[PDB]
């Protein structure tokens, strides 16, 4: 059964509700992204009307084989009618055709849904500058002030820095990311273009990226893996025992594997900054945990929730347990105190 956090009062709508079969009293569904544990549940037998960014809409067509009639895409940034009320998608600066929702409800509330996102201070010169926001469901995956990481640009540095360093020490080294569903696809593009090559990868995975409307993305991927010295494997390929299987099935053009696992936030940002980052490494190969996030830092979250000034919020992220759910709420309690809304 679908609960309550996944429900928009007075609407007909739910959000991100496709794994608790027909919702009673839903009129469409909407879904911000296409990460699995927000998708979970459709299929080419869904029929029901799905709303959802351009992108999105690409995935759904061709990953899960959801028929043409059942997509509605949305542009962004554009007001839009849905089922008698108004709509608004937003960039979520998460993965790619991420989005959050603004719904005008018929009795004058507005609520943002976040879905999955990173705050920016870019944000606050989108469409949400001009009105009021009642409600907010927010994304609190790293609602606590432990959670630190740098930049996305700085992690892209590092990463570009340390690829070119390598290959141009030794030519006949192999860099290999990890990937396991959409988004981050700035490291492995990054990487690719400082080195003057394509990005390698399965069938599969080439299929997902030529759904994301990336601008001359012909030119930068591939399916021959032997013209290319960038290869995408999946995440748990990333270890001593994967990548020297990797490594044999090259047949002699490599000696030695660099590769890159993208996580989130690891105990390990609590003691050493971005520039001093080390690999663990075995014989020829080397392993880089890189930090970076598609989801807000504390600190990111916090400005937005201070700007944009709620009444209410309604997590949508840690809402399993009694001490996590105690712990979001005594911080945007300091947070309305300190501000003052
Ligand atoms: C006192 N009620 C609370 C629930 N409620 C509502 O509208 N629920 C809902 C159901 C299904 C859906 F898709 C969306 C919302 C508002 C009035
Ligand atoms: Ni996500």
């Amino acid at each position: 059964t679908c609960p309550f956090y996944k429900k928009i009062p007075g609407t007909g709508f739910t959000v991100d509700a496709f794994q608790y079969g027909v919702v009673e009293g839903c009129t469409a569904y909407f879904l911000t992204h296409f990460h699995s544990d927000h998708y979970a549940g459709l299929s080419k037998h869904f029929t029901f009307p799905v709303y959802c960014s351009e992108i999105t809409g690409n995935l759904l067509k061709n990953k899960l084989h959801v028929q043409e009639q059942y997509i509605h895409p949305l542009p962004l940034d554009t007001e839009c009618i849905v089922n008698g009320v108004k709509v608004v998608l937003l960039d979520a600066n998460h993965c790619p055709g991420a989005v959050m929702i603004l719904f005008y409800l018929p009795n004058g509330t507005v609520i943002l849904h976040t879905g999955d996102f990173r705050a920016d201070p870019s944000m606050e010169r989108s469409l949400l500058a001009d009105q009021k926001v009642h409600m907010l469901y927010l994304d609190t995956t790293y609602c606590s002030p432990e959670y630190t990481f740098p930049s996305q640009q700085e992690v892209i540095r590092f990463a570009i820095n340390t690829a070119f360093e390598a290959v141009t020490l030794n030519p006949h080294a192999l860099v290999v990311c990890g990937t396991y569903s959409i988004g981050k696809e700035k490291v492995f593009l990054a990487i690719a273009d400082v080195l003057g090559s394509k990005v390698g990868m399965s069938q599969e995975k080439y299929k997902t990226l030529q759904c994301l409307n990336i601008p001359e993305i012909n030119s930068l991927i591939t399916t021959d893996m032997c013209s290319s010295l960038v290869h995408l494997l999946p995440m748990m390929q990333i270890n001593f025992k994967g990548l020297q299987s990797h490594l044999k099935k090259c047949g002699g053009k490599y000696n030695q594997i660099l590769a890159f696992r993208p996580t989130g936030w690891t105990h390990s940002n609590k003691f050493t900054r971005i520039a001093d980052v080390i690999p663990q490494t075995k014989g020829n190969i080397s392993i880089y945990g890189i930090p970076y996030s598609e989801h807000s830092s504390y600190l990111e979250m916090k400005r937005f929730v201070q700007w944009l000034k709620p009444q209410k919020i309604i997590p949508t992220v840690n809402v399993g347990t009694w001490k996590s759910r105690s712990t979001m709420e005594k911080y945007f309690r300091e947070w309305k105190l300190e501000a003052g809304y």
